[PDB]
Parts: C-alpha cells; structure tokens; sequence
C-alpha cells in the first residue's frame, strides 16, 4: 500500500459522525461526550483533500463549540512519514455550521473554501504502526520547529491516532506563554467512535 | 455617603469563597455544567487594590482546576466614572498556586511574591452600582472589542460581571475569532455561581 492509499484511509477515517459517549461512561470524570461530524469540503491543487470537521457537545449537536478545516495529504517522498494532517481555522465559521447536514447549494463551494481557509493551527505526521500495534496511525505535532520561529504567545499541540473501524483519538490542547495548559482535556485524547 | 473604596470591600467580598454553578447545571444541563469556583484574598496592595486568587474546576475533579487567575478589585480611579474596577491577570507559574486557597499563608506564595510574579494582563471591567429595582447589586463589561486573546483562533476575549447580594457571582468569559464567531466559553450566558 501507498502513502496516497494510507492518506486516503485517514482521510475515510476522519469523515462521518462519531461520539465520545463510550469514553464518557469510562471516566466521567475527565471526559465528556462530543460529537464529531465531518464530511468532505474541497480538494486542493497538490492533491489534498480538505474536510470539514465540526465538534458538539452531545446535547447541543446544532451548537458546535469547534470548527475546524482538515487537509489530509501523503507525505512527499523526502519527508519519512506517511500521511500529514494539517488543521485550519474558518474565516466565518457561522457560514460552516452543521455544514454536514446542508445541501451543496445552501453551503460553502469548494472554491470558497479553498479561501475560507483562516490560519494554520497544527501539522501532525502520521506514521503507519507496526503490527499488532492497537493503532492504525499515530502522530503528534512536531516538538520543534525552526530556528526563531515561536511568536511567544499562546500555542497549541495536536496528537492524533486513528484506529479501526473509524475510531479517531484526538488530544487538543493549547498553552499560554509560560507552557501553561488553558484549554483542551488534561489527562488524554478523546476517543472518537461512529454513531 | 458610600465611597469607591467602600463599594470595592463589598465586591472583593462576595467574590470570595467557595461557590458552585451546581443550580444552574441541574435547570439547563444542555447549556452548563457544574464548577466550582474557590476564591481567597492573596494579597492588599499599597494603592488599595485587593488582590485575590481564584480558580475554577470541573466538580468532579475540584483538584485539577482549568483555570488560575489573579483578580485587583479597587476603586475606580476618580478620573473615570465608574466605582470599582475589576482586573483580571494570568499567574506565570499556575502550578505553585494550585489549591492555593487552602494552603496556609506562610506555606504558599507570599503577597510580595504574588504582585512580583504576576502575569499578562488579560480583562479589565468597570462595575456601577446598580440602582434600585434592579437584581445586581453591581454590574459591567469589559469595553467593546474586549481585550485581546489567542485561544483557539480567538483573537479578543469579553467579559461579563455581575455581583448579586448573598455573595452570588454571574460570570461570562469568552473568546472570539477576527470575524466575531464565539471560539471558547459558555455560549447562551453567564455562569451563575452561588455559595454551597
């Protein structure tokens, strides 16, 4: 199989609706739970294709709390992983929500999405696991970057797993200057399974 | 004849404590969730500001609070019209201040150390005194267009006050994106905290 084959499982993987509900009944203590619905928005030029991904709390599923633009691409021949996911925010993400429910002329062309796209937020580099491996892929964003690259402000790190069956684990978290965690779930990734 | 400094006692106070949003939560559970809110003096400043420390956590992990802040509570100064002033900052270090309310002064971070190792400056809000007829006690907003922040493609915060009588707290924090989209923080209004 491919990089362009294991982009395009990511990529399946990634789509569809999925809850966290397993996880929340696990360990209501730190997790709750989310829906996830995404589907497809747009292909780019290079061959990336584009997903819209939209997260709810469960009893809110029209009132999505994160909306987000996936490009998911094989790595070039030079780079050693597999498949790279790169998250975007929305220019007006009022016009995306429940994207996933809307017809195709009700809701944001592939044209417009392509300059929807709002700032780069996260790059993982998935790597194909082993076997007898529980993962599918697995991938965090990177731990460094070029010299004199971090603005000093707030950031955010990204680790992303993808199982079978269309099981996704996604741990969002962001950071103030000082390396202090403000947002996103401390003690791990959510566990993403279809509805 | 009450002055500013007296309105700014009665806010520091009530924003003191150990406060839960347990009541909302159970009446609208789609919208809110249970947090417990722990607040303490940590410090009185030379210009009069009161500086208090105060965290929030989920209810069922109350030892892993999401979020640290340092509040000054003082008169507004005479040049504006306003009576208290309300400022927000982030703690550099949050992890040497975790349960901080219930660590004995002298065994966790001394007034001089809490004003020294102050962090970013991140909401300042003017509270009036609300007349007669009305529920608050005191109220206000940060000014429009917020302060700015980063958190998950935000790129401005608001913030929302309201100080009841019974030390009843109601508190809007949210993040908004370039293009006013909410990105973090409670949705359809204030968190309404009570005492337990």
């Amino acid at each position: 199989t491919t990089r362009r084959d294991h982009a395009r499982v990511v990529s399946r993987s990634l789509t569809g609706e999925k809850f966290t509900r397993e996880q929340a009944s696990r360990d209501p203590d730190n997790y709750f739970n989310i829906r996830m619905l995404s589907c497809p928005a747009a292909e780019m030029v290079d061959g990336s294709e584009v997903l819209y991904l939209e997260q709810a709390f469960w009893r809110t599923p029209q009132k999505p709390f994160r909306q987000r633009l996936y490009m998911v691409k094989p790595c070039p021949k030079e780079l050693k992983c597999d498949v790279e996911v790169s998250s975007y925010a929305i220019r007006d993400a009022e016009e995306y929500k429940n994207f996933c429910d809307r017809p195709k002329d009700q809701r944001p062309l592939p044209e417009e999405v392509i300059g929807d796209i709002g700032e780069h937020l996260t790059t993982i580099h998935l790597n194909c696991c082993d076997r007898g491996k529980r993962c599918l892929y697995e991938g965090s964003t990177s731990p460094g970057g070029f010299p004199n690259s971090w603005n000093g402000a707030s950031y955010c790190t990204s680790d992303l797993a993808v199982l079978k069956n269309n099981e996704i684990h996604l741990w969002d978290r962001g950071f103030d200057e000082n390396r202090n965690q403000v947002w996103g779930p401390k003690e791990g990734p959510y566990e993403f399974k279809p509805a």
